[PDB]
């Protein structure tokens, strides 16, 4: 059933529409899609209308017959009938409301988020997404790739050994590599703890009911793995994020006067049904990384919001910075926005013996969209005409495994991979890992 | 299906099926299903002798028919095949010469009759070997000769060793603790979310966490384990190779979407020992040391309502597992499992948790085992020793279903009187939530946990963790 989808309210005000129509050309959707929202929900709130007059006049029926059959009356047998008629019509209006929320979902499933006003209007990313910032040498050539260069290492095996066992883009990491991704763990949750965030470690599993509040309904099909054995058929989770902010389902916020800041630390897992042959090389698209996350929960009001996306982002850039890795920051353009996000910045670390600028880092405001799919409102109550919600950001700070393949090809030298400085302390004052001897 | 169990050639030994017989019954299990297995083997290794004389018979047919095609003899009256001939073949006794006297018709008919032969006893040998391995399930490791010998637990174990003050008292459990820092969540917040025995751990609560994590991976570094972190999916054949039938029922989640299914692993111990399959080490001068880090995933199916409370016991953890294969002369392994025991110890003592160190009795191991020290940690404010780690020899028992042997490896050797297989040995070094409850109830005081020692390079340089 459940599905994460646009708020309600705001197609039912004439400007709301148009705010969300102009957001929809601008993505390259559907803006006569609106329309028939609005239809399939007026629809809805008149089986609702009914219903709630309907069940007052149950009242009106049973009340009835107790002050008349209290009085020694002999209609009472019209009334009874009455009784179980409007019953019978709050039943048929139910399933109708159902059929009319269901219809009215699928439809909102081509609805995006509001487009902020600085997003890139582009269907294409190449040509479409801007350059905002870039750091450090990004036109810097190097010898090896990631891939020759952990190979060589003799710490990463994602040969037959491996795959046989675990499946295709399965990988072991042995020795010096899994003392540099403890390292990058180790280092990214004290960044984070040093910024005001929470750390926090969930569970990597989510009840479907649940994952359908925080995940696209095609997130199930190309990304979700099930789980199953032990009760209801769970999911693995894609990313921290999901459980984040499945945690703040059904609470309310009467004022945040600080936002809530986690870090989040988890496995991630990764179908990459899309990827029928992308990568296969290394550990860069695998299907298990570590992952450290940024997640912030804030007022709705005064746009905030924004404020939190650029102090994510310039989070995510500060660690960059502290490894010396190249990059540039890009504003995602329109045609490639996931629906959730009201804007996208993605750093891309520049790979100099890849000679390519590769996402290392996404980070999104992704406003009332997720708040109000798990219900997370913010305010005082209607009982104020508006219901509010939370806005929810997200950001990576560290994918551990991608980061490790930018920063042996960022570090290397005819010996080995020369170790980030500020890593060093958090991998036993390691300088450097060695290849093997040729 | 695939199935770890014990290795069929000492079965087929009179020596080693009484020495088999008698591990069993000082395991007090079923050594009658011994003769049970070797009637199933027996029936098994009768399939390979036809298979084999029916395969040459084939080449001989085809020969015969080039033969006689070449010297351009008529094919002949018909393509019926003597019963005596059939009778032969079934029996595994039919020769070459005879076959040979046979015409073309013949030789084709036999040939194209061999081959349903031989497709007939591929099938049969499956059943067969399904049955067998299958029988195999209630067979354990040889017992080592200092094992206990018990059938309970709670009066069978032996304790060999103990460290610290193990009869002090404590005010709060783990669960009180961790409850009143407000950094773990164990309501129906989590649960309506994951299921039953889910939790979020929160603050400094991770920052202990990832402390262990780190900390517990330099300790074995500094002793000459090589870290492995391994995928956290295996699929059902090699899944198969190091879990008993019992595990898929009672531990393992099973994994689907993407592929064939998978299982998720409830041990680094797993993907570790299934890493060596195939392998063939012709010396071990130094032993293979592994620091496994992973996260463990475990149904529970047993447990279903056994602990439930904190962070005890849960589907869901971080351990740092040490993994050992090794020569299996000169009784190395035996050696081994001491120094794993004891690295365990100083571990342990590192963190200033007390403690006992246990020798589980023959009735308690489980069957890969053929000895198992457990560590059970001092609990103050819950008043008794809990399990933290478990260290065993299985010496050939994993390596002999992973097919991982040991010795020379070369050209020109045939069918070998003794396949060797390497030892193999795993014992936890570090499980890290029940680590933690441990470290919280032992370092307690009326404003939060003090952080032990070692620990607090690890993270930030972090003294204490405070009650809310
Ligand atoms: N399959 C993978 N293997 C390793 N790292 C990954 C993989 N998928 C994503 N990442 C890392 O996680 C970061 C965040 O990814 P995200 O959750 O945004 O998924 P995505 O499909 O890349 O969506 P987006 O388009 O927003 O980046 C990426 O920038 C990358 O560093
Ligand atoms: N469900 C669980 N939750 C948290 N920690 C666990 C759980 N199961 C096991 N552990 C930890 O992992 C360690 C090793 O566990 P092991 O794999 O040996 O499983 P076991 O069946 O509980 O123990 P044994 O080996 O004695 O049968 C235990 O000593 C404990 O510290
Ligand atoms: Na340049």
């Amino acid at each position: 059933g459940s599905m994460m989808v646009l708020d309600i309210q705001l197609f039912r005000d004439e400007t709301g529409a148009n705010i969300i129509r102009e957001s929809q050309r601008r993505r390259f959707a559907d803006p006569d899609i609106v329309d028939a929202i609005i239809e399939a929900d007026k629809k809805w709130r008149r089986t609702q209308f009914l219903t709630e007059a309907s069940k007052k006049l149950i009242n009106i029926c049973s009340k009835a017959v107790g002050a008349k059959k209290k009085a020694k009356e002999a209609c009472v047998l019209q009334l009874k009938q009455l009784s179980k008629d409007l019953s019978d019509q709050v039943a048929g209006l139910a399933k109708e409301a159902q059929q009319l929320e269901e219809e009215r979902d699928k439809l909102m499933l081509n609805v995006g988020n509001i487009l902020h006003e600085s997003v890139p209007i582009a269907q294409d990313e190449e040509t479409g997404n801007t350059v905002v910032r870039t750091f450090g040498n990004t036109t810097k050539r190097a010898k090896l790739n990631h891939v020759s260069i952990m190979e060589r290492l003799g710490m990463m095996d994602t040969s037959k050994a491996v795959t046989s066992m675990a499946g295709g883009r399965s990988y072991v990491l042995k020795g010096g590599l899994v003392q540099l991704q403890v390292a990058l763990v180790s280092y990214s949750l004290d960044f984070l703890v040093k910024r005001g965030y929470t750390p926090f470690y969930p569970p990597f599993f989510l009840n479907r009911d649940v994952m359908g509040e925080v995940a696209q309904l095609s997130q199930f099909d190309e990304e979700l793995y099930q789980v199953s054995g032990d009760g209801d058929k769970k999911y693995l989770i894609a990313t921290s994020e999901m459980p984040i902010a499945a945690y703040h389902r059904g609470r309310w916020f009467t004022e945040l006067k600080e936002p809530l800041k986690y870090a989040g630390m988890s496995t991630c897992f990764r179908k990459e049904a899309g990827a029928h042959g992308r990568d296969t090389l290394g550990i860069f698209r695998v299907h298990q990384f570590d992952k450290i996350e940024q997640f912030v929960v804030c007022s709705p009001r005064q746009e905030e919001s924004w404020r939190h996306l650029e102090d994510m982002i310039t989070t995510s850039e500060e660690f960059n910075k502290s490894l010396g890795l190249p990059y540039r920051v890009v504003n995602i353009c329109s045609g490639a926005l996931n629906n959730a996000a009201a804007k996208k910045y993605d750093l891309e670390a520049w790979f100099p013996a890849s000679g390519a600028f590769r996402e290392l880092v996404s980070c999104s405001n992704c406003t009332d969209y997720q708040s109000q799919s798990v219900n997370c409102r913010y305010g005082p109550n209607l009982r104020q005409n508006v219901k509010e919600y939370c806005h929810m950001l997200n950001g990576t700070l560290c994918a551990i495994t991608r980061t490790m393949c930018c920063i042996c090809e960022n570090y290397q030298t005819e010996e080995g991979v020369v170790i980030p400085d500020v890593l060093r302390p958090y991998m036993m004052g390691i300088e450097m890992i060695r290849f093997e001897n040729n």
